[PDB]
């Protein structure tokens, strides 16, 4: 609402509501209907099957104001629009159509065929985001009217399964939104307001808002088996590829702190190919889903080694050994993060 409508937009708005109207009445009229004075369903009856102004003057100042939000929010969304010339404008070809396919008078609605306009990829982004906000919108006035969402359509109860998410809903209505949409902003296009989309900004939610605060859950093993001599093996079998670290941990390990920042874990982040303990070294690379990961210690000469799907994983040198001595202490347990 906030949004100034420009003026060539502003004396341009009529002719556009009124040929995009008349290209839905030419969009019924091919499906098969009829005119009606009554607003008739099965028997094909309706009066807005005839040109702008030959229906009620209600409905058309309706998909007036439709035109104005549909165009206003075009410029909210930051797409700012420019005409290619005034001439363009002046002159429009018309198409050629049959008389069952035209209307009952005279005012030829159909313009220059949807075929001369070509529909940039990011002009697509922008239909499917301004169909986005129209479906919005339509589900909002429902919701303030006191429909409210259910599995099957209900009417006494005020119930509607289209009542969802746009990215869930079906998708006969969904495509045709998109497309009776995507016949206006073809228009548009067609009238020499050719349009360019903003640029196409790359947005990471980066699993920070995951479900409570909690970044990540630590699993280990109970520190009574914990191992002070001898050389041992464990696997570790990624069902998801993501944020994981796997390795070998101290019995004073913290459940709250990530392994690898501090001494007491030694671990190995295959999400960035990242060695973690006392800091983030580069070793290895990077899994995929299914991949397994053995995990080996040696207590008697102090190394430990990791492997994926079975090739022992290297680091910047050509060294096998992901940590090279360590003390003892008080034993070592299987950790994952
Ligand atoms: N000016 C118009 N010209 C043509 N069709 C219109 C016009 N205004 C509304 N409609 C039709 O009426 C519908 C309005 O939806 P409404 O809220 O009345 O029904 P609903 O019970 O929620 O529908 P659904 O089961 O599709 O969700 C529009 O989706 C469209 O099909």
């Amino acid at each position: 609402s906030q949004i100034v409508l420009p003026p060539h937009l502003e004396r341009i708005r009529e002719k556009l509501a009124e040929n995009i109207h008349e290209l839905w009445v030419m969009n019924k009229i091919e499906l098969g209907w009829q005119y009606g004075p009554v607003r008739d369903d099965n028997k094909r009856q309706h009066p807005c099957l005839v040109e702008f102004s030959k229906l009620p003057e209600q409905e058309r100042n309706y998909n007036l104001q439709m035109s104005l939000e549909t165009l206003k929010t075009l410029l909210a969304l930051g797409c700012h629009v420019g005409i290619s010339d005034e001439h363009a404008e002046d002159k429009v070809k018309k198409m050629k159509l049959p008389k069952n396919y035209q209307l009952t008078s005279g005012y030829k609605p159909a313009p220059m065929d949807l075929s001369f306009i070509k529909l940039t990829p990011s002009q697509e982004a922008m239909v499917d985001k301004l169909a986005e906000n129209a479906h919005n919108v339509w589900a909002r006035d429902r919701i303030r009217q006191g429909w409210t969402y259910g599995i099957q359509q209900d009417v006494k109860n005020r119930r509607n399964p289209r009542l969802v998410p746009y990215t869930l809903l079906d998708d006969r209505t969904k495509k045709s939104n998109k497309d009776s949409l995507r016949e206006a902003v073809r228009t548009l296009l067609g009238y020499g307001y050719n349009l360019e989309a903003p640029d196409q900004d790359h947005a990471a939610r980066a699993e920070v808002c995951s479900g409570t605060g909690e970044r990540f859950r630590i699993f280990r093993a109970e520190k009574t088996y914990a191992v002070k001599a001898g050389r041992w093996y464990f696997e570790f079998e990624t069902v998801t590829a993501g944020d994981m670290r796997v390795g070998w941990s101290r019995p004073g390990c913290q459940p709250d702190q990530e392994l690898g920042s501090d001494e007491r874990a030694f671990a190995f982040d295959g999400f960035k190919a990242q060695r973690w303990h006392q800091g983030n070294e580069h070793y290895g690379r990077s899994w995929q889903a299914g991949d397994v990961v053995g995990c080996m210690v040696d207590m008697n000469e102090h190394t430990m080694m990791f492997t994926l799907n079975g090739e022992i994983l290297l680091d910047d040198s050509g060294s096998e050994l992901a940590f090279k001595d360590f003390d003892v202490g008080d034993g070592f347990i299987p950790v994952c993060s």
